[PDB]
Parts: structure tokens; sequence; C-alpha cells
């Protein structure tokens, strides 16, 4: 893997670009927000490009036509947070972990959920975290990295 220094706001902007036509056919309501502007972080930008797109992906296919999907990053003290929420039912308790098995795959639309290969990312390769949460009528996916590979 290579680790670069990279804009994390610039990235996820990149992201959004790759999903805007999607996200206006459905009817998505979408915002992004961020604390800093300048949220820079070293990391494989590669893989986390591979993460977001993964979530943004579910959340598109979870919220659904007419949905909604909120994006927020967050400079935290020696890690930043992104959390990516969208509208819709949430995960009942007993497969909040289970979706992050390589072996979930009660899940189609066409397409696996991949959450498996964004905890190898997250966890094994950024040594942050990734989980998920119901809040506000939808669910939440987090993750957060340490800002350089040496505050892990
Ligand atoms: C109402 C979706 Hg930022
Ligand atoms: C499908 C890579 Hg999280």
């Amino acid at each position: 893997m290579e680790f670069t220094e990279f804009n994390l706001n610039e990235l996820i902007r990149e992201v959004y670009v790759l999903f805007e036509e999607k996200i206006r056919k459905m009817n998505i309501d979408f915002c992004f927000e961020t604390d800093n502007e300048d949220l820079r972080v070293e990391a494989d930008r590669t893989r986390i490009k591979q993460v977001l797109i993964n979530l943004v992906q579910n959340a598109i296919e979870a919220t659904g036509e007419n949905g909604k999907i909120k994006i927020t990053s967050e400079d935290m003290y020696t890690k930043v947070r992104v959390s990516v929420w969208n509208s819709g039912p949430p995960i009942p308790e007993e497969l909040k972990e289970k979706i992050f098995s390589p072996f979930f795959t009660t899940k189609t639309q066409g397409t696996g959920l991949g959450l498996s290969i964004c905890r190898k990312i997250i966890e094994d390769e950024h040594g942050g975290k990734i989980w998920t949460e119901n809040r506000e009528n939808g669910v939440v996916f987090i993750f957060e990295i340490p800002k350089t590979p040496e505050k892990r």
C-alpha cells in the first residue's frame, strides 16, 4: 500500500461527483458538511476511496428513490471521522456485525454489501474503526482513521 497526504474532503467530493447523476436521477436529497475544510490525512487514498464509494453506493441502494443521504467529516484530536447516513429502515440488532462478515450475502439489488473489505481497509490497513448505528429515521456508517500511520 501507498500512503500519501491528501485532503479528505476533496476525496469525498470526488466520490460525490461519481454519484451525482444517479443521486439526482433518483431524486435523493444529498448533503455534505465538514468542520474543517482543510482536513488532511496520511492514508492510502485509493483504498479510502474504495470505502467511500462502497458506503455511498450502499446508502443510495438503501434509501432508494426520494431518499436522503448526509455525509459529515470531522477533525478529531489524533484522528478523523467520516459518517455516511441515509434515511431508511434501521439495521436489526442481530445484523449489525454480521453485515461485515465475508459471508454475509443475504443482500442483492444485484450487488454484495462489500463491508468486510471496508473493514479490512479501515481497521487492518489503517488501524481505525468502522461501525454502524441507527439514528434519525435512518442508518449511519461511521469510520475513523488515525490522521497518520504514526498516530495509530
Ligand atoms: C436531507 C439530506 Hg442532507
Ligand atoms: C467493496 C470494497 Hg469496501
